[PDB]
């Protein structure tokens, strides 16, 4: 609990304010002015006297009192100021308003108003005390009163200005800005324009960041830079198909694995120059236990870097196992897991931004070798999603591998009669060299609620008013077929990138790094790369991305219901400040 | 324009005020405490030189000052009285706060920022005159400023209480409730935080931001009607029976000889609001006054659409799915086939929606669902010639009121679970329409699987039982499946609370906090006595606890669930928006 009042002439108001609610309170603020008239020694000592509450005084520099417009307003603006940097971080404080002149409590009530208070009050003395012992008198005799006004809500919208500016390191008159006046404009205005007008009123098709100033708007409408590569980073993203054992296949991470135990390529290529590339890890070198376990922290600390929210691990258990070593798939994709909840049990510790991990187990077509490979990946899965207690789970497997016709969906059907009776999500991977009616199949036999790639959706506008329709994502990576296919104005390749089209179609397009190691590149640059790949595209379309990114993802509700509100408020957040530079 | 003001120890802030404006001042009411420190003569002979403007003079009787609780609050709801008396018809007034001590200048700044004002400011002189000569210079000189600290629009809309609630000028605190007060104690889950669709509603003023999270009552029954809505599943045949639609639609025959004017449904106590339960074949034998049996006449179908179509305007909503039997009307007598009914039904629901959007109207969005029924007495073959005829309309393509999927529905009895009938419904994906399927109404939580997962439907029609069934919850949930609901007929024809001798209770706010698109349907508008919006209120004394952003959320998933393309539905969600946005800011303003 938070007091916070204004102080004029007299010394009136904190005690009685203090003393007013019957359990007391915590911390309380007063602010004043530059005038020497306020003597700030009776309420020192008064405090001192019970040092376990917290006291703290703010004088407006500069300023002894309200003579004229510039007066007022500055006067109007530190006010503001001080009460949103001595803001509670989750509850509303109380206010008591009978400190100051008439203008100070018109100002405060606007402030408790604009900002949201628990519950302001007023309080007002008959005798007009005048000394510690004789305010505890009257307290006693009963002539003490408060007067509440109400309990203010507040702009939700409002509170978040704390980011932008808490404290200018005292700014003066020369370097002064009227940011508080920024924002009672930007709000102003959104509720004029939406008064007034009615295109741009009915508009608003996106998630509630509609309280941005329409300058924010107007910038976000803007077709996206090369130059925003700063908010972009600061941007929280979505990660939803990242393969775990690419990561350590070029630079320091691969050295620093064994140790522990490009980008921009014009040149074509169709497979298995990623796969001997990344040869040097995943099967030969993470057999052990020291490499795995570097490899895991090491792709946490990544992501974390990126600023990613969420992202989805695709692994593959069997690939790590060891035998000789008594080292089971089933054990391997256990280890996964717990380090992966203990790293993000620890990052929650601390408050910091943390980055939650879910895992998909693979299930490599490894065609003619092993036919009971699949079978057994299908059933580890389903056994492994119900050890049930964790942050991280598994939940859902993929259909990654070497995709042919006799490999389509119509070949392994018959082993996933059971994954959807038990609760799991199923993602493929066609349309890079299958037929449409491949990827038809995959999405109504297998019921595939997600898709990999299938850059050629345009060929086949019944296939495309089918994914459309029925909600089905695709996971589409802009540098994987930058560097397979010919995009971003490719010499001697004409072909155009699809996202835009997509888009404008209605797919629940997600941009994902695939593997981060081979391609050398994060999905921050995968975001970049849409700027010069993919001419007019506008930077709302990005948030669009991430919106249906997080919209795909196999997660529950009450999940997305916390990750939606999350990423909410960081948007807002990061536009407001980043509007400004 | 007028201007209100309230002062204490000084006399005359008003003149100061007066001069805000250099175009000037039109009205001017002033409203204080009983106190004698304020000068009315000074104000009198200020204003009585200026005849054009209007100076009326009220007073806080009983109370020359605020003291304690009781005099701040008798003041406080004698000034919002005034307040809502004195305002402007069509613009927010002027007020000024230069004057007055704490108390009353708090209340007046918190009722301006409830209700409006079109400016409020404060004046300041650095000399502080006492008399009129020397505010002469003071203004001359530029000393008095005209501190305003913004724009203040308010709630553009909360004026109704001047006439809901009569105006009073002369009474006391014995007799006032703070509906502000109810509106404002709790305002701040998860849920009611981040599930508001329809962006715009951030926009709006905190006091009704938060009223739309207050718990639904019988009372909001102007604000449920005002809103625009969306219907999905809702039967042709069952739209008229009885009453004055009957009488028309039978009046409309092109041959009135074989009416038959004799049957007449029995009648039901507190219908709707049924007093016990009732089965199916009773619910159904009380729509055999229309149906099939009626409909066969061109010009009694053509007056049917046209009366469904008014109802459906009438009731604001913006957006249905028609249910309808092409083959159960067709006669080959009269060269009356299915297809031909279907065509006309098209044609003129196609005519009524293009006359309706020329004039610049109101007009709902129509689109007709082809029900294949569970086909009693045998011959499955119509599923077959069903399926046929609804591809053909599909790819019939030109138009506006198009059909959107098919339909499976029928009786539970023959233990159908979407396999005795899936031999023929691969066909219909490739085309690229769409299935539902009224899937367990009272049957067990197997069968829906199929429907989901061979079937591939995209809606389920009731399926009340899905609370006993987690499994399979999680998957609806996660697949995106919507579920309509119809609360009247379920409620009818099933039994909830608070129906004695009952204890099974509605599971649509489970539903809702779960996650299951559901969206309120009406079924059978005629047989069940209840339109949309009333189907919609009756979740207040059916599911105890509903919110109104849950009123809102479930529009959303109706919007959400229903079968249209990206850029219509891209336009329905703006117009929705908007128009949702305007009621909430309007309506409410009781
Ligand atoms: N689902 C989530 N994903 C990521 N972070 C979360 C999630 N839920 C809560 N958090 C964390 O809750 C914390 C709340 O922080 P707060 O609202 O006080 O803003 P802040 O500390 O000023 O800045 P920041 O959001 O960067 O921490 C955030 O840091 C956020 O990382
Ligand atoms: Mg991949
Ligand atoms: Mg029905």
């Amino acid at each position: 609990r938070v007091l916070l009042c204004s102080a004029g002439h007299s010394s009136m108001v904190v005690p009685e304010a203090f003393h007013a609610v019957p359990e007391g309170f915590e911390e309380v603020h007063v602010f004043t002015t530059d005038s020497e008239k306020f003597n700030p020694v009776v309420l020192n000592d008064f405090f001192h006297s019970l040092p376990n509450v917290r006291f703290s005084i703010t004088k407006c520099h500069g300023l002894a009192d309200i003579l004229n417009e510039r007066d007022f307003e500055f006067y109007q603006e530190m006010l503001w100021q001080w009460y949103l940097t001595k803001m509670p971080d989750n509850e509303l404080p109380y206010v008591c308003l009978s400190g100051g002149i008439k203008s100070m409590s018109a100002s405060l009530q606007k402030a408790a108003t604009l900002f949201g208070a628990q519950s302001v009050f007023h309080v007002l003395a008959d005798n007009n005390p005048r000394n510690i012992e004789e305010m505890f008198d009257a307290l006693q005799k009963g002539q003490i009163h408060f007067i509440e006004m109400g309990y203010e809500p507040g702009w939700a919208a409002l509170r978040r200005l704390k980011k932008i500016l808490p404290i200018n390191e005292g700014c003066s008159r020369d370097n002064f800005k009227p940011l508080i006046s920024k924002s009672i404009e930007e709000i102003l205005s959104n509720v004029k324009i939406m008064a007034s007008d009615t295109g741009k009123s009915n508009q608003l098709p996106f998630p509630s960041l509609a309280i941005l100033p329409p300058i924010a708007q107007q910038w976000l409408q803007l077709p996206l830079s090369a130059n925003d590569g700063a908010w972009i980073q600061n941007l929280p993203k979505v990660d939803l198909h990242c393969h775990l054992g690419g990561f350590a296949t070029s630079g320091s991470l691969l050295d620093q694995v064994r140790g522990a135990a490009w980008p921009r390529s014009h040149k074509s290529i169709s497979l298995d120059k990623y796969m001997e590339l990344g040869n040097a890890n995943g099967s030969k070198l993470l057999k052990d236990k020291g490499c795995l376990i570097r490899q895991v922290e090491l792709l946490y600390q990544s992501l974390v870097n990126d600023n990613v929210a969420y992202a989805e691990i695709r692994c593959s258990p069997n690939n790590y196992a060891d035998k000789n070593k008594n080292r089971s798939a089933w054990v391997v994709l256990q280890d996964i897991n717990d380090t992966f909840t203990r790293l993000i049990t620890e990052a929650k510790q601390k408050n910091q931004f943390y980055c939650h991990v879910n895992l998909l187990v693979i299930a490599s077509r490894k065609f003619s070798g092993d036919l009971s490979d699949i079978s057994k990946h299908l059933a580890l899965a389903i056994t492994a999603m119900q050890q049930g207690e964790g942050v991280c789970r598994i939940v859902g497997v993929d259909l990654a591998g070497f995709e042919n016709k006799e490999t389509r969906a119509s070949y392994y059907e018959h082993d996933f009669k059971a994954v959807h009776r038990c609760g799991l999500a199923v993602t493929a991977h066609a349309g890079e060299n299958d037929d449409p009616e491949g990827i038809w199949q995959a999405v109504y036999s297998l019921h595939a609620r997600r898709l990999g790639h299938a850059l050629n959706l345009l060929e086949a506008p019944d296939l495309m008013r089918t994914v459309i329709e029925r909600k089905i994502g695709v996971e589409m990576c802009p540098y994987a077929n930058y560097q397979i296919k010919g995009f971003a104005p490719m010499p001697n390749f004409s072909a155009l990138y699809p996202l835009k089209k997509y888009l404008e179609a209605g797919i629940l397009v997600s941009v994902n790094t695939d593997n981060i190691g081979i391609s050398g590149a994060n999905l921050s640059e995968n975001l970049l790369i849409l700027a010069d790949l993919c001419p007019g595209i506008s930077r709302m379309d990005v948030l669009t991305i991430i919106r249906n990114s997080i919209e795909t993802a196999f997660i529950s509700h009450d999940f997305r219901m916390e990750l939606l509100k999350f990423f909410d408020r960081k948007i807002y957040d990061v536009c407001l400040i980043s509007i400004k530079n």
